[PDB]
């Protein structure tokens, strides 16, 4: 016998699974926006803008989701701007000033908010009614570190003050200050607040600049068609495999798992790397279900050796189904092995692949566990769930196309470096908060929540309030590991960040964590992959 299958089908049907770019149009996007391009460009090298217009310049620039095209423009301005570090002294520009500059790894100083507190150590009331100032400190206070104590009010101030200002402004800043109580920029996806800036809020602006507000529509509307085409692409390919028949106790999730690998890079360059990241996490969804909603002990016991000894001669060694998914399984990294064989990078693959071996492990442990009804403690259950979330392994497979990851740099990330382990962290705990009663409802004692419970012996309010604060610690831990120097170049760095934003922005409902599938990321999908921003 098996268990009852219960996952509902994909409420996406064939909607991507074909998409012909129209050329005529793309090429003409594309042709005006190097014009464009260049006429921004000469924007940020003006000389003589005063220190508010150049951060208000890059803050817009880099909200409108067009800053990756000056990565070197802005990051000069910045250092030119960190080194003379003068001092302006308006909460607005220093809130903007240290965020950007954090977020790029310039480790200014927060004694910059100084003379915005009293004697006492905390904000000045009378700040209270300067919104420009509140929202620029509200973003702000959330890239802050632990040696950031001087900001530790700095988040419930602001909050408090642009709750009760937010019904009387005017539009759009009254939706750009709602939106942002619901979610910083920080630690939100990229495409998403890309998104919602663009056509919220600065398509609204009495005083937005014409020439950056049609750049930033034509290249979002650009890049999506890329995006559409590698979702068909990706779709023709889970079609292939056809495990919605074979495999029937197998979700089919590969729109929410390319929306996923687009958190983690969303530029041109990364087509490759985001093609190879989604089917990844695609085939790994499967193992999870064939875990913890099919396959038996006896079962997963063998599928678990099979993955470790990873050789196409343990396949008659499972049963039917299972040789399925291992096959499958194999022919993917095969074929990673052969599309890197062009720039000779087949040989970073088993990093990846080893990656793999530790998630099975796990699982198979975690499934252990829950046949035992096991409640270990804190320590052995983070020593476990921490790699379940698939996290060590989805970074790691994140820089199998990235044509610029080295040996080196897979090296960095196979030791756990601080960064990563924050961002598996984020994504452990915060899960753990959102499917405590689901999972605590079907048996699995041995729940992150639970541990916590029993190991201290605090109620469960008690126990999602340790995990959150566990949560925020790793917050600061990530914005610490940005600061330069930096142990790899950050182009290796923001794929950790963006899984921990994806954390963020999938369970930003722990009053239900609410389907993930349809709910909570329905409305992304359809704002990134389906509505382009009209013009
Ligand atoms: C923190 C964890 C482990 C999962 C939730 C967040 C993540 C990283 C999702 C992507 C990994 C995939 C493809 C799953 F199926 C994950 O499986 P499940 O979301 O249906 O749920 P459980 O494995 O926690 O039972
Ligand atoms: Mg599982
Ligand atoms: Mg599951
Ligand atoms: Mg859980």
């Amino acid at each position: 016998v098996r268990p009852v299958a219960d996952f509902s089908p994909s409420l996406w049907g064939d909607q991507f699974l074909s998409f012909s770019i129209k050329n005529q149009v793309a090429e003409k996007y594309a042709k005006e926006i190097e014009a464009l391009k260049e006429q921004t460009r000469n924007m940020l090298l003006a000389t003589g803008m005063k220190l508010a217009d150049t951060l208000n310049l890059i803050d817009t620039i880099e909200r409108l989701g067009i800053s990756y095209h000056f990565e070197k423009e802005i990051d000069d301005i910045l250092d030119q701007i960190y080194n003379q570090n003068s001092n302006c002294n308006d909460l607005c520009t220093s809130a903007l000033q240290f965020r950007l500059l954090r977020q790029h790894g310039f480790n200014i100083s927060p004694e910059i908010f100084s003379k915005f507190q009293d004697e006492n150590g905390k904000f000045k009331e009378s700040l209270a009614s300067d919104v420009l100032g509140l929202l620029n400190l509200y973003e702000a206070s959330h890239v802050r570190t632990h040696a950031d104590d001087i900001l530790e009010d700095a988040l419930a101030f602001s909050t408090i003050h642009l709750e009760s200002a937010a019904p009387h402004l005017k539009s759009p800043l009254r939706e750009q200050v709602t939106h942002a109580l619901e979610q910083c920029l920080h630690k939100g996806v990229p495409r998403v607040e890309t998104r919602f800036f663009i056509s919220s809020i600065y398509d609204k602006e009495q005083s937005k600049n014409n020439v950056l507000l049609r750049f930033a529509k034509l290249d979002f509307n650009l890049l999506q068609m890329l995006h559409k085409q590698e979702l068909a692409q990706v779709s023709r390919w889970w079609k292939d495999l056809d495990f919605v028949t074979t495999l029937p106790y197998a979700r089919d999730r590969v729109v929410e798992c390319y929306f996923w690998a687009l958190g983690v890079y969303f530029e041109p360059q990364y087509s490759q790397a985001r093609v190879m990241l989604v089917k990844t996490i695609s085939m790994i969804s499967i193992v999870d279900d064939t875990f913890d909603a099919y396959g038996t002990v006896k079962e997963l016991e063998a599928y678990t050796d099979a993955i470790q000894r990873w050789d196409i001669n343990e396949i008659d060694r499972l049963p039917d189904y299972m040789k399925i998914s291992y096959k499958a399984i194999l022919d993917l990294y095969k074929d990673y092995e052969k599309e890197l064989s062009s720039a000779g990078r087949s040989h970073i693959v088993c990093h990846a692949i080893e990656r793999m071996k530790e998630v099975v492990r796990n699982y198979n442990v975690e499934s252990t566990w829950f046949i035992e009804g096991y409640t270990p403690p804190v320590s052995e259950y983070l020593s476990n769930a921490l790699a379940t979330t698939t996290y060590y392994y989805l970074a790691t497979t994140s820089y199998l196309g990235m044509k610029s990851a080295t040996e080196q740099d897979f090296e960095w990330l196979s030791k756990n470096p601080k960064i990563l382990e924050a961002s598996v962290i984020i994504c452990r705990v915060i899960d753990d908060t959102a499917t405590y009663e689901v999972e605590k409802s079907r048996g699995q004692i041995a729940t992150g929540i639970e541990c916590c419970m029993r190991d201290y012996g605090i109620s469960t309010k008690e126990a999602m309030a340790k995990f959150q604060n566990m949560a925020e610690t790793a917050w600061k831990d990530i914005n610490e590991g940005l600061l330069r120097p930096t142990p790899v170049s950050t182009e290796f760095l923001t794929p950790i960040l963006n899984l921990a934003r994806i954390v963020e922005v999938t369970y930003i409902h722990n009053l239900d964590g609410y389907t993930h599938p349809e709910k909570v990321l329905k409305p992304h999908i359809i704002n990134l992959l389906v509505d382009s921003i009209k013009i």
